DNA sequence: TTGTTCTCAGGTAC
DNA sequence: CTCAGCCAGA
DNA sequence: TCTGGCTGAGGTAC
DNA sequence: CTGAGAACAA
């Protein structure tokens, strides 16, 4: 039973409330018992080219593999033990999959009985229809009713910098705009996102933060804070803590000391787009309309 | 001239 | 993200 | 009959 | 997630 570093967890509970997955299935199975078989797995997503985050997972959690489906790839650990000491020491750190957390070790401590009987089995299937309740289920198939066919700072800082790896953007904008001497105004963002009907947890953020806000469309909101002074103190006591994102956080750092230069030189207003450019590159940057090359258009002006 | 607020939306990466 | 599922081994 | 390794995909929530 | 851009506020 090996024992996890809190540091390692508090990051790690944040990580998986953002990307992370904890899910309870009934698989139909003829050769079972109850015609039922019961799945618990924990997954962490990621695109395949951050799988040496994955990959690093295994090598920490110790147990548990990482399968590649294309351009994404997956952190999945599904054997019963370790599951439950693994979640068992994730669970107190969990702000968003702690129910679900606490369902499937509710669910992995009833086994032994559930298998013994009927009764038991199906009310043990409804704890998995309670966890599916929880995540956000779009295809589940099969549940319980189918079954029914029988017969203090740091550690804020920590999670934050999880959560922020995972679902946060570090955000840097040359927006074109006549009246400025440069004809653009740099532009520096950072953003959480997530669906608005979990905004209580982007509106905890603003209060725990003190600065930025909270902003709805459609059927997600962010948090975004975009003030350089504030942005500057929050993005340095930040960085030291994030593994995907620090490149970016560091750039916007790196960004802000540099305005005051930036906005009296043409060369030096450049350089600092092409920093730009870098955050951009390491964000995977999908819409990006307005470069430093597009800047390099001052060669009128 | 600049910083910032506020909302929207493309294309995945969850 | 959160399901769906098959197969080999004990 | 049970378990764990392994694969595929629908529909958003990033 | 990570852009876009119109408009308010200095
Ligand atoms: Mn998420
Ligand atoms: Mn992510
Ligand atoms: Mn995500």
């Amino acid at each position: 039973n090996t024992k996890y570093n809190k540091e390692f967890l508090l990051y790690l509970a944040g990580f998986v409330d953002g990307d992370g997955s904890i899910i309870a299935q009934i698989n139909p199975n003829q050769s079972s018992k109850f015609k039922h078989r019961l799945r618990l797995t924990f997954y962490v997503t990621q695109k395949t080219q951050r799988r040496w985050f994955l990959d690093k997972l295994v090598d920490e959690i110790g147990v548990g593999y990482v399968r590649d489906s294309g351009s994404v790839s997956q952190y999945v650990l599904s054997e019963i033990k370790p599951l439950h000491n693994f979640l068992t020491q994730l669970q107190p750190f969990l702000k968003l999959k702690q129910k679900q957390a606490n369902l499937v070790l509710k669910i992995i401590e009833q086994l032994p009985s559930a298998k013994e009987s009927p009764d038991k089995f199906l009310e043990v299937c409804t704890w998995v229809d309670q966890i599916a309740a929880l995540n956000d289920s779009k295809t589940r198939k099969t549940t319980s009713e189918t079954v029914r066919a029988v017969l203090s700072n740091k550690e804020f800082l920590l999670y934050l910098a999880g959560f922020v790896d995972s679902d946060g953007s570090i955000i840097a904008q040359i927006k074109p705009r006549q009246s400025n001497k440069f004809k653009h105004q740099l532009s520096l963002t950072f953003a959480v996102t997530q669906k608005t009907q979990r905004r209580w947890f982007l509106d905890k953020l603003v209060d725990e933060i003190g600065v930025g806000y909270v902003y709805d469309s459609g059927s997600v909101s962010d948090y975004r804070l975009s003030e350089i002074k504030p942005l500057h103190n929050f993005l340095t006591q930040l960085q030291p803590f994030l593994k995907l994102k620090q490149k970016q956080a560091n750039l916007v750092l790196k960004i802000i000391e540099q305005l005051p230069s930036a906005k009296e030189s043409p060369d030096k207003f450049l350089e600092v787009c092409t920093w730009v450019d870098q955050i951009a590159a390491l964000n995977d940057s999908k819409t990006r309309k307005t470069t430093s090359e597009t800047v390099r258009a001052v060669l009128d002006s």
